[PDB]
């Protein structure tokens, strides 16, 4: 209902509001709950993608004090710069899924709080652009959301 | 057999231009050829690609054409699957196969009635979703379409497949 969620979606630091707003309809869409750490590059108010489709959506001003409140789930932190494809874990319910912002990385004391094999990577072609945020962490979700048989409910608290 | 690409992402009359920025991105990744049924909702041209940087290899990949016919035609026929939220069978069902295409409505719409029934009920396919949600945005389906098809190829990476 709010924090029983299938996974738990973490932008560190996002920057593009419509990202955002497409992060929140895809979180909609798959039972995840959303959280921002700030400082943010824009407000809450802006831009409405397109009543409460967001309001299942926190901020807070530290990773920490989001891992705090979610209870120090299970966490992947998905970087250009991880040390192993995203497609071999076995996900599970609660799991936490930490990005970076879209401009630049992750930090590297965040990412290397996380043991290695927890440091993950999708497919990124040699010579390539990176992905938008918003379609990085649809394939990530959608990926480990398959892994639990797409299941829509139990338990919706 | 005539394919080049590992699959070919089709946007019929796809309207907002980040949509379709973050769909190249996502083709390019993946080494997908992605072809454009105008009339589109914004300007796309070789040139305005290669402002934004794309080279030659790259925005080579991505086409316009009239009508989706004329699209399917230069590609060979390949087998086609639709992708809509009317569809009766789930996406992550079918078994996708190198040369697959894989045909996206716009944004506001949806594709046309006749488009859909044009294909065969078993390749209408949809993506899962809570009841009672709209959509996923337009690059978000097409991101999460082709990484489930690109994972039963084992995310073969250009791999010289015939």
């Amino acid at each position: 209902g709010g924090g029983g969620s299938m996974f738990h979606v973490i932008l560190f630091q996002p920057e593009i509001p419509p990202n955002t707003g497409n992060i929140i309809r895809l979180c909609a869409n798959a039972g995840c709950s959303l959280h921002l750490i700030e400082p943010l590059g824009f407000e809450l108010d802006d831009k409405r993608l397109r009543y409460h489709e967001y309001a299942s959506v926190r901020r807070y001003p530290y990773l920490q004090s989001c891992l705090e409140a979610l209870g120090q789930p299970r966490l992947f932190a998905f970087t250009t710069k991880g040390s192993r494809a995203f497609h071999e874990v076995a996900y599970q319910r609660g799991d936490a899924f930490l990005f970076g912002p879209e401009s630049r990385g992750l930090p590297e004391d965040v990412r290397n709080a996380l043991p290695t094999d927890r440091r993950l990577r999708l497919p990124m072609r040699e010579g390539c652009r990176s992905l938008n945020l918003s379609n990085t962490v649809a394939v990530t979700v959608y990926e480990a959301w398959r892994q639990l048989g797409f299941a829509m409910g139990l338990p919706e608290t």
